[PDB]
């Protein structure tokens, strides 16, 4: 396994916005409870999961556990930066797998819910 993505970075400027607070309190914490959230709650453990090719294919890994800790640490400058991490997590799943795979069906459902929730953000 590679090191998991950073959740803090002292030379990166931090910020807290109403939209970033909403991304943690509403968007992430609601998605987290979905029946299909479990594969996305932690970095992929390629040793545990017997996926020795995972990080040969996926070069920008991302997961909701990382995103959660980034939000908690005020790691992001703005909501768009956090949204990009969700999108990277979903696209990684489509890249590493195949259409119709169980894990892909899960990501597709979570992505739809994610889009529903970010359609309207606080001002
Ligand atoms: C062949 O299996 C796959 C195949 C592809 C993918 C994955 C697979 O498997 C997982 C198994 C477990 C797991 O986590 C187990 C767990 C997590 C939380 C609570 C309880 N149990 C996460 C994943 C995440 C995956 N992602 C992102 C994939 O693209």
């Amino acid at each position: 396994n590679p090191p998991p993505p950073e959740t803090s970075n002292p030379n990166k400027p931090k910020r807290q916005t109403n939209q970033l607070q909403y991304l943690l309190r509403v968007v992430l914490k609601t998605l987290w409870k979905h029946q299909f959230a479990w594969p996305f709650q932690q970095p992929v453990d390629a040793v545990k999961l017997n996926l020795p090719d995972y990080y040969k294919i996926i070069k920008t890994p991302m997961d909701m556990g990382t995103i959660k800790k980034r939000l908690e640490n005020n790691y992001y400058w703005n909501a768009q930066e956090c949204i990009q991490d969700f999108n990277t997590m979903f696209t990684n799943c489509y890249i590493y797998n195949k259409p119709g795979d169980d894990i892909v069906l899960m990501a597709e459902a979570l992505e739809k819910l994610f889009l529903q929730k970010i359609n309207e953000l606080p001002t």
